[PDB]
């Protein structure tokens, strides 16, 4: 292990789109956490090398304002379907930091791909736990543009908090409007996968990612699927959702994912609809 402050961090728990996280126990108050670590340099270096000067998809000029907008982020969030962050380590003359969490202990829900889904009871329950998270995230005007399974923790009490605030984005206004955004492939929503004139809703990309999410939980895999990248995009914007014979799962379920898989985001369910869903609601 090692210190750090009152922190002795020990073995690497998981590892999202940056840095690592660790268990950290902290001394002064006899409790662990998740401290996420960070590199500065490291961090700036994941965007690519600055472009000469020359004679939509534009580099950013300060890249490390992503991760400070990330922490302005969660310092913003009191949720319990949403992970707390504690506290921040950084000195000014150092090139790491680190972003103290409170512990969520089970890890994340579930893997995407899996042979063992959950059952349609269970998906129930942390669906219910992602909506809470997901319409507080967008009532403080944040999109959090990667949600997946693998960023769902589970805690102790068995309900599921949203983490991995590496790509969020806070908002002005009703709704992010957007020419390009981020994302794990097999969860972007159709309208983020072509070039075209028109931008999209930052909201209606996270209720796709839900509806992926919801989809995983039963089935333990991506409704779109192919190794092959451009394939993948090609059968997200093509291919119609289809549902695999077994296990049998409810048709109020289907209708729901079906609704929240809709490839025009102008007709897809919003958050405030699918609370009220018949299948939610059971
Ligand atoms: O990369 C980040 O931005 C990030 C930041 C904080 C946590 C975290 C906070 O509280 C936690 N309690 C528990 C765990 C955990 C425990 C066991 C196994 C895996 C994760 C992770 C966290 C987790 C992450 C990601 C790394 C994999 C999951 C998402």
């Amino acid at each position: 292990s090692m210190q750090l402050n009152q922190y002795t961090l020990k073995d690497e728990i998981g590892k999202g789109s940056y840095g690592v996280v660790k268990l950290a126990y902290n001394e002064n108050d006899n409790t662990y956490y998740a401290m996420k670590v960070l590199s500065k340099k490291k961090l700036i270096r994941q965007a690519g090398f600055p472009r000469r000067p020359p004679p939509g998809c534009i580099q950013p000029r300060g890249p490390i304002e992503q991760v400070y907008q990330e922490i302005a982020i969660l310092k913003k969030l009191d949720h319990p379907n949403v992970v707390k962050l504690v506290e921040v380590l950084d000195d000014p003359n150092e090139d790491h930091l680190y972003m103290v969490f409170e512990l969520v202990n089970q890890g994340p829900v579930m893997e995407v791909p899996t042979l063992k889904p959950l059952s349609e009871d269970q998906a129930r329950f942390y669906f219910q736990d992602l909506i809470k998270g997901i319409e507080y995230l967008h009532y403080q005007k944040i999109i959090h543009r990667d949600i997946k399974p693998s960023n769902l923790l589970v805690g102790e009490d068995g309900h599921i908090k949203i983490a991995d605030f590496g790509v969020s984005n806070e908002f002005k206004g009703s709704d992010a409007l957007l020419s390009n955004t981020v994302g794990t492939p097999a969860f972007m929503a159709p309208e983020s996968l072509s070039e075209t004139r028109k931008i999209f809703s930052g909201k209606a990309l996270d209720v796709w990612a839900m509806g992926v999410t919801l989809y995983c939980f039963v089935f333990g895999q991506c409704p779109f699927m192919d190794e092959r990248i451009m394939c993948l995009h090609s059968k997200i914007k093509s291919q119609a959702l289809e549902f695999p014979d077994q296990p049998d799962i409810a048709e109020d379920l289907k209708d729901l994912i079906t609704r929240m898989l809709d490839k025009n985001p102008e007709s897809r369910i919003v958050v405030p609809e699918i609370k009220l869903h018949p299948w939610v609601t059971r």
